[PDB]
């Protein structure tokens, strides 16, 4: 009966008869068509539809702001609030808000997908802290994630609030005139109507009550209704676990249940306060009352504020994350210890309940009745003597879920130092938050001493104890932490035990004392140095300029590929993938799915006939699955509906049955001992190795695995297929890197001419290899699916199902004999190099070329031999990555020359040096190379960095800190580029002059972030003498420029630069005449000119490629045309009772040649360092022995976010050099930047091993370096007292 | 071409011209419309000589793609037009032309 | 560079189909640009000989 | 099948345009009033010369 009454962006929208399902992130994009929030994950984590939501309280008559993730939002909970998206604060045809204009100029947007949501993050903060500090800032963008920038940028716009851009150039912030909140929803807030509003559909009923009274009522006529607050549990298990409910319950605004009541004993919070709230309430409640009574809100102050994002925690309620009851939960073991009670309610009356281990545990006996809400929750105030702790550790510091966290509290007899009370609880070790109730209990009576610790460890361990199968992995890791943490809880009350009661207590040791001390540092610094006197003023090249569609990415008028809006009867494709690992078919039934609401259509590859394959590279290869299936993920239907809704729901009543098949192989190891087959072994041979292993002083041999990587490009695979109607003509719209590709593969499927297919590109949110291969398959089902329905088809992947559907960077195994003289001289090695390639072996035997040919890095081996294989396994097939190898093979060279360094008692950066190719020298393959940058880059990050300063202070740290280590490490980059023959680096352009003077000029090259597009304007704003506000492009398509090769290889602006530098020339040659006969006169009087004289004003450009060739057979030859040097330094800390890290400074100096654009380049810097950074670090994808894919909990994927960020990052460009074969003497980079992050992952084994020196214990640490490799590899009493089941006795959750 | 096609049959000539210029067969040539997004500054279609310009307009282009392949056409005689196209882009042999 | 113009064939002109054409589509995109839409405008035999 | 130009399909939310001609040889505009046909259903904007 209800009606649906909310506002967006000012404007009132009203909705009759609506569908309670319905979510405001598909709402605003479709219905409104509002494109400008994104999807990022659908889980609210990446935080790309970030909005406001804001509310008129009548009670406080106060208007209040705050941020919330639209994926999560069911609209239907919106009633009487105003929604405010990118588009409500700014847009270029109103005006620009001081948030866009700066994210914008500083830099701050790349692919621009992410902007948006960095926007309204900034912006919802300025509306609650108009003169804040950075502190706020950051903290605001706790739960926004950019794969692109590096943060960097993003904080340089945030600090301003508070060169490569003009800071004093922007404009004003002004607190008044901002949006002016609905004066309308004021006046309906005001008549405080006690009428529950009602929404129904043929599927779900919504009531919402706004009176006590009436929630009661329907907790009780709907007991197994959830109470939804803010749906962020509710929200991601119905999304991602195939919950549903029929009734749902949503209060609106009740009073009772956001109640602050500041008792005597204690103080009572309601369960609609948000976490944010809350944080605030504790925040302000630690400050009035005395220390000794605040030691339960300091601990839940403590893990409040690495809850997730600044979203999540203004969205999630207090009562919600109680009985949600998450095992992951940080708040719920700091409530479990702390004597609090739970204020519940029903229609029958009051009720108090304890919030204890059965309660956690729902038991129903301690539980809620079904009738009944949770009005309030009581935490009581500490007494003297009574201490309370809690500890946490995951993926990276903020907005990951914990591995393991705890919560502590113990009460001391005054007149005896002896325990009288201890609880401890542990969160992350079993399905629901436990209570070592019996250890604790049996502990009751000892003193606070070493003695006890010991005994409480050891009972712990058995009362706590997690079976080697436990879901979540890590066990052995969680074991440890389980102890640590008590060792944490010891120490800390140890400390105030001294400090309270010094006759009583011994003091800390000196040593021990930095583990009470937590790695934190949201304080960022950076600077930034690159170069500049007879050149033109209104010449751009070398200018920092704004990435053209840099405000457009702020103002979310940037038109991706999803952004398109709806055209006519279009149709949704979305896609059933394989369950299984290694199986066989044995059947399909679609008989239910067919008959399912909008269902048009579902192919299987019987379907799609002698078009289900096509060869890509060196055999044909099939779209879907026929009668098998060689890993999970691999297409096998295609569900296409009226609707996306529709489609995703009859793809789950598709019915499959399986047969699993042996030999199910997953590792590189495996592969080798299954695989008999003949496999193309690839060789470079230098020198003679077998010769020089008898002169060696040492030999040693070594191994190091490395992981893979998810590309995690903020925009889903996404395409739009339009049938024009004629001719059975094709356009294919697409977020892909290979328009040629696309068009190959389409029309092929279609058995079309190329002629009849056409592929555009406007821009990419981001892809780094990965919107290639799989792409195409995808746009040819799709396009299959048009053609075959004379309909327009969309087809948009989810971040689960675009996970596996895709591959990732290809996981290595490294296997080395190195023969070295006792100065570190490795004069003999033997390299072997192994790549994980999963179901298909196409992509793999090129990334397998490129890491012999860019091994060597920055040394020159004398005697080296190196062989490499690629390995098919039932896994995701995995596809290209930034760096095509060069990230793995050199951290396989550097993995080697640091164990060189360990067994001659040298420091690795000693061993590199004396290493390192001379000035002139020549590379295994044969090819003569100009090394002086790569020695200046090394000599000048010595020198920027402050090297042998740090390396003492760090030596000093070390020797005064046993539980904390600090690490130091600089690596050298060599970076070849090339792409191995000449016509994969031909490149073509198309321009045109009209008469009024103005340019439109399209190429070959993508944009998907690294500012292609900007530069190739640059280039025609030199060549011709124009402004670039006189010349526009508008995208990439087949239909202007053809037979364009991959957007890849380093090379994108260096090649598409020169074909339009080409078509510039000979429009300028054309045009000669008549500018010598008018030379005062304008662009337009020229072009009005030349079109009088009949002459040609459109011109294509093209560049044949440079010359690149090499001979596997006899392993030499020119592959490369140029060499990106440079060298980085980073420094850490690490903690080493529970594996977290800190990165504390890095120092980068890069051979870049001239710079086109600074601005782009530093970018294309701190990128791809970081993206290298989470790829040796954090970044960690896990499959189960059945080859599943695991994206749950612990297990979740975790990229770099502000936190992981370098407190300090100095970046330096080299001054310039010659370099007259490459346009404007520029190097391509870009993908250069990936290895430099390893430069973290040696300081982290630096610190490490500082740790294993002092304790006596004489390394092999494979990538990623992850808390748990760190902790375990920091061996102690603790590590060595867990226990440990025998290998085979069980199946584990990860291999 | 900057032609537009009002029902006096320009682009079956046009394709016609491509047919005899390039020796191949009209089933291998297609053509979309007019846009001054891939032809600009065109005149107006009228005259009576809109085939007429557009025809060596068209034939410009086709002579220019045909003398850039001809070391090749006179290497393969025997060969396709695919094959053709392809040993073009492998020698680096651009394949789009303004007429 | 910002304006385009695209024609894929036209149902018979004779020459009618140049200059009122384009004061049509001028304020045609005028209203376009004004209100953020597309903007459809075709003439009814009447209206058109008028 | 031949797509003429009102046989593109229908994008989104696109709008229509009509014009109001002179219904006079040579005369004088006195006066034009729109405040009726503004408020009328789906009218959203229209154009004078001003
Ligand atoms: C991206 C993300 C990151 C997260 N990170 C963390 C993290 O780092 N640490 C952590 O501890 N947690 C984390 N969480 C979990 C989060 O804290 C909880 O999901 C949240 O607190 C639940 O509150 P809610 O209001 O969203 O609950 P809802 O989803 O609205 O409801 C959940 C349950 O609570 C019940 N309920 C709610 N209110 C009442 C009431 N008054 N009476 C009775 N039953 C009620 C509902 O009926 C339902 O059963 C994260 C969640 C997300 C989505
Ligand atoms: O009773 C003691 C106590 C007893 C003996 C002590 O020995 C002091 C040092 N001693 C000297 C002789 C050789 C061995 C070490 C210290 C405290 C109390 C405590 C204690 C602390 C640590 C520990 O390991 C054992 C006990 S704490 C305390 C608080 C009180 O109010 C009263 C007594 C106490
Ligand atoms: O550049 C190529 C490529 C070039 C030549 C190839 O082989 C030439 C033979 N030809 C292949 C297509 C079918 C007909 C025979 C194969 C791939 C890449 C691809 C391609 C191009 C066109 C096509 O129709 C299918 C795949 S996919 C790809 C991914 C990369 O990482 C690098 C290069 C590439
Ligand atoms: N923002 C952004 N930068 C990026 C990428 C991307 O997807 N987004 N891809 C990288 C990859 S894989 C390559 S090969 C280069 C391609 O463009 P370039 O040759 O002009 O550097 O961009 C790099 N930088
Ligand atoms: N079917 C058809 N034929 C037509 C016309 C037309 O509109 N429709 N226009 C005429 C006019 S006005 C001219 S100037 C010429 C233009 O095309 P042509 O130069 O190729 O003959 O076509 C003539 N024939
Ligand atoms: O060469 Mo970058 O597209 S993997
Ligand atoms: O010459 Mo015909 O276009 S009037
Ligand atoms: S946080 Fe909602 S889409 Fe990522
Ligand atoms: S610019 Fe932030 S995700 Fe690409």
């Amino acid at each position: 009966a209800s009606e649906l009454l909310f506002y967006v962006n000012g404007r009132k929208v009203i909705e009759k008869n609506v569908d309670p399902e319905t979510m405001l992130l598909p709402y605003l994009r479709k219905k409104l068509r509002l494109t400008g929030t994104k999807y990022g994950c659908g889980g609210g984590g990446c935080g790309a539809c970030t909005v406001m939501i804001s509310r008129y309280n009548p009670i406080t008559k106060r208007i209040r702001h705050h941020p919330a993730n639209a994926c999560l939002i069911p609209i239907c909970s919106l009633y009487g609030a105003a929604v405010t998206t990118v588009e409500g604060i700014g847009s270029t045809h109103t005006r620009i808000h001081p948030v866009q204009e700066r994210i914008a100029k500083c830099h701050g947007t790349q692919c621009g997908f992410c902007t948006p949501g960095m926007v309204m993050s900034i912006y919802t903060l300025l509306r609650n802290h108009p003169e804040p500090t950075l502190d706020q800032l950051t903290d605001a963008l706790g739960g926004n994630l950019c794969r692109c920038t590096g943060y960097r940028p993003i904080i340089d716009a945030c600090k301003t609030f508070c060169k490569l851009f003009a800071e004093e150039e922007f404009l004003p912030l002004d607190p008044t005139q901002e949006l002016i909140f609905p004066p309308e929803l004021m006046i309906m807030a005001e008549k405080q109507s006690q009428r529950t509003r009602v929404f129904g559909s043929e599927r779900m009923m919504w009531f919402s009550p706004v009176t006590l009274k009436e929630l009661l009522e329907f907790k009780f006529k709907y007991p197994q209704a959830p109470v939804i607050m803010g749906n962020t549990s509710v929200g991601p298990e119905v999304k991602f676990k195939g919950v549903f409910h029929p009734v749902i319950i949503s209060p609106d605004r009740i009073e009772e249940l956001s109640v602050v009541n500041h008792a005597y004993n204690g103080l009572t919070l309601g369960a609609g306060l948000s976490l944010a709230q809350v944080k605030d309430i504790l925040a302000d409640v630690v400050q009035k009352l005395p220390e000794e009574k605040t030691q339960m809100y300091h601990a839940l102050l403590k893990h409040l504020g690495t809850l997730a994002g600044s979203q999540i925690r203004n969205m999630a309620s207090l009562g919600g994350h109680i009985i949600s009851r998450h095992p992951d939960s940080d708040l719920n073991p700091i409530l479990a210890v702390g004597n609090c009670t739970l204020n519940l309610l029903s229609k029958e009356g009051k009720r108090q309940i304890p919030l204890n281990e059965q309660f956690l545990s729902k038991c129903p006996n301690a539980d809620l009745k079904p009738q009944e809400i949770l009005v309030s929750v009581n935490i009581p105030y500490s007494r003297k003597w009574e201490f309370v702790s809690a500890f946490r550790q995951a993926q990276r510091q903020e907005n990951a879920l914990a591995i393991v966290n705890s919560g502590m509290r113990v009460f001391f007899g005054e007149g005896d130092g002896i325990i009288r009370e201890l609880c401890i609880s542990y969160g992350g070790v079993g399905p629901a938050t436990i209570c070592a109730k019996n250890s604790c209990q049996k502990l009751i009576g000892r003193h606070w001493n070493e003695q006890m610790l010991d005994i409480a460890c050891r009972l712990i361990l058995n009362e706590v104890s997690l079976l080697g199968s436990a879901p979540g992995g890590k066990v052995e890791f969680k074991r440890t932490l389980i102890i640590s943490f008590l060792f944490k809880f010891y120490l800390e009350v140890s400390q105030i035990l001294k400090k309270m009661d010094p006759v009583h207590y011994p003091s800390l040791a000196d040593k021990y004392e930095s583990a009470l001390e937590d790695l934190h540092s949201k304080h960022h610094c950076s600077t930034l140095k690159y170069q500049n006197p007879k050149q033109h003023p209104e010449d751009p090249i070398g200018h920092p300029i704004m990435h053209l569609s840099g405000v457009k990415h702020a103002t979310g008028e940037a038109i991706y590929c999803d952004d398109m809006p709806l055209v006519d009867q279009e149709l949704f494709l979305t896609f059933v993938t394989s369950s299984r690992a290694h199986a066989k078919i044995v059947s399909i039934d679609l008989s239910e799915a067919l008959s399912m609401p909008g269902v048009v259509d579902i192919m299987t590859a019987e379907h799609l006939s002698d078009v289900n394959s096509f060869c890509f590279f060196t055999e044909a290869e099939k779209f879907l699955a026929t009668d098998k299936v060689f890993c999970v993920g691999q297409l096998v239907c295609a569900v296409l509906a009226d609707s996306e809704v529709q489609a995703k729901r009859a793809a789950k009543r598709v019915k499959i049955v399986y047969q699993d098949l042996e030999p199910l192989i997953l590792t590189i190891e495996e592969s080798i001992q299954h695989n008999s087959s003949f496999k193309p072994e690839r060789k470079l041979e230098y020198g003679n190795v077998d010769e020089a292993f008898k002169v060696v002083d040492q030999i040693l041999e070594g191994e190091i695995h490395m992981g893979g990587q998810e590309h995690f490009y903020m925009e889903t695979q996404s395409m739009l297929v339009v049938p024009k109607g004629e001719d059975q003509e094709m356009d294919v719209y697409v977020s892909t890197q290979f328009p040629k590709y696309i068009q190959d593969i389409v029309a092929s499927t279609l058995k079309l001419p190329a002629n009849k297919v056409m592929c555009h590109v406007r821009r990419v949110g981001g892809a780094f290899g990965g919107k290639v291969l799989k792409t195409g398959i995808i746009a040819a089902v799709t396009a299959f699916a048009a053609n075959k329905h004379g309909r327009a088809v969309r087809c948009v992947l989810e971040r689960g199902e675009d996970m596996l559907i895709t591959g990732g960077r290809h996981p290595y195994l490294g296997k080395y004999k190195a023969g070295f003289m006792n100065d570190g001289r490795i004069l003999a090695l033997d390299m072997e190099h192994y790549s994980n390639a999963g179901a298909s072996l196409d992509e793999s035997l090129f990334v397998i070329e490129m890491g012999l040919l860019k091994m060597d890095n920055a040394y020159k081996f004398p005697n080296l031999r190196c062989r490499g294989w690629a390995c098919r396994t039932n896994l995701p097939s995995n596809t290209a990555f930034r760096g095509f190898g060069f990230p793995q093979a050199a951290l396989i060279t550097e993995s080697c020359i640091t164990e060189v360094a360990a067994k001659c008692g040298l420091s690795p950066e000693k061993v590199r040096i004396i290493n390192m190719y001379k000035e002139i020298d020549q590379t295994p393959y044969k090819q003569e190379i100009n090394a002086k940058n790569l020695i200046q880059c090394w000599r000048e990050c010595m020198a920027m960095s402050s090297y042998s300063l740090r390396k003492v202070a760090v030596e000093k740290f070390n020797a005064e800190n046993y539980w904390k280590k600090k690490g130091l490490a600089m690596v050298p980059l060599k970076f070849p580029v090339g792409l191995g023959s000449r016509a994969a680096g031909q490149a073509a352009a198309l321009v045109h002059i009209y008469l009024d003077g103005s340019v439109l000029v399209t190429h070959g090259g993508i944009e998907m972030g690294q500012g292609v597009h900007t530069k190739m304007i640059q280039v025609v704003s030199r060549e011709l003498r124009m402004p670039m506000s006189n010349v526009h492009l508008r995208g990439t398509s087949t239909e202007t420029v053809p037979n364009a090769n991959i957007s890849g290889g380093s090379v994108v602006a260096d090649l598409n630069g020169l074909a339009v530098k080409d078509a510039c020339q000979t429009l300028l040659k054309r045009l000669e005449p008549i500018i010598s006969k008018n030379p005062k006169g304008t662009w337009k009087d020229w072009a009005q000119t030349a079109f009088d004289e009949s002459i040609n004003l459109s011109a294509v450009g093209y560049f044949r490629g440079y010359e690149s060739d090499m001979n596997w057979e006899k392993g030499e030859g020119q592959p490369f045309e140029y060499f990106v040097y440079g060298a980085a330094c980073s420094e850490v800390e690490i903690d080493c009772l529970t594996g977290d890290h800190k990165n504390i400074r890095t120092d980068i100096v890069m051979d870049v040649g001239c710079s086109i654009n600074p601005a782009i380049d530093i970018g294309q810097i701190e990128g791809a360092f970081i993206q290298g950074m989470g790829l040796y670090t954090i970044e960690e994808l896990n499959y189960s022995p059945q080859g599943i894919l695991h994206t749950r909990g612990p297990d979740q994927y975790k990229i770099p976010a502000i936190c992981d960020m370098p407190t300090e990052l100095h970046i330096a460009l080299l001054p310039p050099s010659q370099n007259s074969n490459t346009l404007y003497s520029s190097k391509g980079l870009g993908e250069s930047g990936v290895f430099l992050g390893c430069s973290v992952f040696f300081a982290i084994h630096d610190a490490v091993s500082a740790a294993r020196q002092e304790r006596g214990l004489h390394l092999t640490l494979n990538s990623p370096l992850t808390p748990e490799k760190i902790r375990m590899a920091c061996e102690d009493k603790f590590t060595k007292m867990i226990p440990r089941d025998e290998p085979g006795s069980y199946v584990p959750w990860n291999v």
